[PDB]
């Protein structure tokens, strides 16, 4: 099939929002929303009891409303405090999910989802702690195309680099 385009974080991790802010205009731009690659962010959830929510509720965003996931992604980094803070409260990430401006029953759905024990995307939150580890995978951020090392996360070129072939 297509590149899979791998990158591995936490909403709470300060160079991964550098990652976000760097690279994903770009890489959404020429090769995410026009279908060349499938992307995956794999959420490590290690910087706090909150990391997990916050997880928990951008699976939520890309189960039910997959169009609007990257500029959630985008906006949820964009309001990250300090890593020692339970930021990712429940009442922001509400918030974050309406300011996506879907329709009614579709926010609705999404904000009853994440906070719902063991459904689809609560399962979704804990698996990608599972893949983080099962793929020996250390420091973070760190991007893989097709289970290649993206020599420099942060730079969109270096990503372009193994996707040209």
């Amino acid at each position: 099939g297509k590149p899979l385009v791998v990158v591995y974080g936490d909403y709470k991790c300060p160079y991964c929002k550098e990652l976000d802010e760097k690279v994903m205009p770009k890489l959404r731009k020429n090769y995410i929303d026009n279908h060349k690659v499938e992307y995956q962010f794999v959420n490590l959830a290690f910087l706090g009891k909150d990391s997990i929510v916050g997880s928990r509720a951008s699976h939520a965003v890309l189960m039910y409303a997959p169009k609007s996931f990257l500029d959630f992604q985008k906006q949820l980094f964009a309001a990250q405090q300090d890593e020692n803070k339970e930021w990712l409260t429940k009442e922001l990430l509400d918030k974050h999910i309406k300011q996506l401006h879907l329709d009614k029953e579709t926010e609705n759905k999404i904000i009853k989802d994440y906070k719902t024990k063991d459904s689809k995307s609560w399962k979704a939150a804990e698996k990608d702690k599972k893949i983080a580890k099962d793929n020996h995978i250390k420091t973070t951020p760190t991007a893989f195309i097709n289970g290649e090392k993206v020599e420099d996360p942060y730079d969109y070129e270096s990503y372009e680099k193994l996707l040209k072939d």
